[PDB]
């Protein structure tokens, strides 16, 4: 089965944020509002800001997923390549295999679906620290959108999920990710082609 990627503020009015990060050839993170697309090196940190309307409950949490995002490849698991997952570079909590890692939270669980076999990384929903108006949460992904066995050139999206603590839908949205060697090259070419 292919999870929904249908954005749906819901109850609380969640929705995603990018900071503006330019597209220098040293930037490392960058997103593009046209393409709606996340470009990042290997590895490195992505953060993604929460917003919400309204506060949600206690043990509200907040799920990352990616898919492939052309049809014909949406049904097949992504996963890291058959280097990345044997490299070693486990943080302690993240298995070798998941894509998507979620940095400096000890409460991060990571989950194998035992029906679909996809790979996801959940996290608490927490306030925002004082002084701020969104909580952000940094991601790393551990694999090239090119590995070869891997994503292999393929374009993937990441799909962010609010979730009750049983896992019931609050709220979703969702951009789609390029993991490259030059985030700010490749997001200037890709939004000079879109013009
Ligand atoms: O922002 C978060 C996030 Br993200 C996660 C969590 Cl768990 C709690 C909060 C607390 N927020 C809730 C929304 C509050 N504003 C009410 C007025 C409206 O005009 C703007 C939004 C600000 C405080
Ligand atoms: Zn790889």
């Amino acid at each position: 089965s292919v999870p929904s990627q249908k954005t749906y503020q819901g109850s609380y009015g969640f929705r995603l944020g990018f900071l503006h990060s330019g597209t220098a050839k040293s930037v490392t993170c960058t997103y593009s509002p046209a393409l709606n697309k996340l470009f990042c090196q290997l590895a490195k940190t992505c953060p993604v800001q929460l917003w919400v309307d309204s506060t949600p409950p206690p043990g509200t949490r907040v799920r990352a997923m990616a898919i492939y995002k052309q049809s014909q490849h949406m049904t097949e698991v992504v996963r890291r390549c058959p280097h990345h997952e044997r490299c070693s570079d486990s943080d302690g909590l993240a298995p070798p295999q998941h894509l998507i890692r979620v940095e400096g939270n000890l409460r991060a669980e990571y989950l194998d679906d035992r029906n679909t076999f996809r790979h996801s990384v959940v996290v608490p929903c927490e306030p925002p620290e004082v002084g701020s108006d969104c909580t952000t949460i940094h991601y790393n992904y551990m694999c090239y959108s090119s590995c070869m066995g891997g994503m292999n050139r393929r374009p993937i999206l990441t799909i962010i999920t609010l979730e009750d603590s049983s896992g019931n839908l609050l709220g979703r949205d969702s951009f789609e990710v390029r993991v490259c060697a030059c985030p700010g090259r490749d997001r200037r070419t890709e939004e000079e082609n879109l013009r």
